[PDB]
């Protein structure tokens, strides 16, 4: 069918998230649980916000959220497209921007980490 | 503070507008592109977005995503907001732009990357 | 026991590039054969030209290229790191940039692309 | 009527770098001085070695260099494209992938940070 973001994930680094259902615009909300983190702080479930794109109403939308993180002072953002095979197994193909924060607008440049995550289906 | 309400306008010519931030952050607007990859025809697109609250900071972290209207793409801005040595707003910003492909063969060139400073407007 | 770059090594996407001795400034040279490409002209075997980060002599260090592509206007540029395990397997951890020509400055927000690769050995 | 990487340049960061020739094959060697660091180590003038592209011979080409830090256990890499407007003013319009080192490969997800430069010439 159409490769839909709702439901529950799991990426090729543990964590999980859980998206919900997909209104008309193609808006979401859900959460994310990380399994890794860059230092010792305990890890909280946080929320999670985004659209998928509905023009020509794809069955391989692309998409994007952010994940506003309840322990730290950091946001990362996820962008990627919902792949579908014959057999119906989907799989989301996503790179993030982890953005810290700074003190001061000198420090910018270092602020923004870059990667990417695979999520399949639980 | 910081904030993010209200009309900004980037280094490549693109206005946004983002309404009231709410308790938990989150906050709506619409994004014209000045720009764009191909010949379809620009039109008005909404965004959706969180600012961090923890440690209610003056200068806070945001992301928020673009869901173009005119093409199958997406686009995700994280930044933050400053407040510049001549007392300015600047909000600094990374952003991935998604293409849509046919092929998870093709995946690899889906993603480009840039920057974008906003000024208020 | 030093994760070494020298030898054959080939990506996720098929790719292979093989890469000579590095010398004592962390200096190698190379051809990089990749197995995809954006559009239809075909792919010829390019240069490559790096170095390997030699501070504090570490058993897994950072390193750089540039892959200088025969058969297009563009660059890309990939960095990572050397990672062993005990019983003595490599990989190559990489993010990329590849950069394409514009014909006008006004376009140079969309020039460039982001992305990953892991390498084994052949 | 080319925009050439040789030569001294400085960019939006007042980092400095000096590029020598470029050779038929479009490799180049120089030096990299950086003006901001992550950390509090003494900053140390670096390596940096490239390659500009000579397809088509075009008079803005890209390129790419590696900047082996002499002071970190890091690697930067620089992709961009050379531009020059009608008086001859030239610019480098680049972007950059900074890989630190990590101990354990479970921490590689963390390793690599992203970001521009614009350089224009010291005369
Ligand atoms: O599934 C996935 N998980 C990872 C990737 C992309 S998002 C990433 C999780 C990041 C959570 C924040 C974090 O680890 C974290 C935790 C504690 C921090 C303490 C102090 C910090 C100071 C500056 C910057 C930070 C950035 C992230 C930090 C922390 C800091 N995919
Ligand atoms: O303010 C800022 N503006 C720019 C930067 C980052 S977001 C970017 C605007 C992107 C508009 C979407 C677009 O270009 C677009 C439009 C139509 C497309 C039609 C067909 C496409 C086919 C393949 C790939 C595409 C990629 C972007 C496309 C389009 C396509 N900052
Ligand atoms: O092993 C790996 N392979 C891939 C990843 C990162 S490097 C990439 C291979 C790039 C080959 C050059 C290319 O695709 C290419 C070739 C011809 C082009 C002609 C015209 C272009 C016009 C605009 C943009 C381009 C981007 C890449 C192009 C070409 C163009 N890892
Ligand atoms: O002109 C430009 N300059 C900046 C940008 C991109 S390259 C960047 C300079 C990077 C110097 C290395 C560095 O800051 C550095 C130094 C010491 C470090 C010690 C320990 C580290 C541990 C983890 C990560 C690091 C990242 C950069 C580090 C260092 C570490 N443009
Ligand atoms: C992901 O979900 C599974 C069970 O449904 C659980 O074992 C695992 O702990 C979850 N991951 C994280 C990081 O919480
Ligand atoms: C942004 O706003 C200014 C002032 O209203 C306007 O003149 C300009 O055309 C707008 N730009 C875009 C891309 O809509
Ligand atoms: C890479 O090497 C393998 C094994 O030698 C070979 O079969 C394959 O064709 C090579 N790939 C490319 C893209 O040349
Ligand atoms: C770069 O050179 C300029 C003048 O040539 C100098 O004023 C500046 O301090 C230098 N920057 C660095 C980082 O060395």
């Amino acid at each position: 069918r159409k490769c839909s973001l709702t439901g529950k994930w799991t990426n090729d680094l543990g964590s999980n998230m859980t998206i919900g259902a997909v209104n008309s615009r193609g808006e979401f909300t859900g959460t994310y649980t990380t399994a890794v983190t860059a230092t010792s702080n305990e890890i909280k479930e946080s929320p999670l916000h985004g659209t998928q794109n509905t023009i020509n109403k794809r069955t391989q939308p692309t998409f994007g959220f952010t994940v506003n993180w309840k322990f730290s002072e950091s946001t990362t953002v996820f962008t990627g497209q919902c792949f579908i095979d014959r057999n119906g197994k989907e799989v989301l193909k996503t790179m993030w921007l982890l953005r810290s924060s700074v003190n001061d607008i000198g420090d910018d440049w270092k602020a923004t980490r870059v990667g990417i995550n695979i999520f399949t289906r639980l």
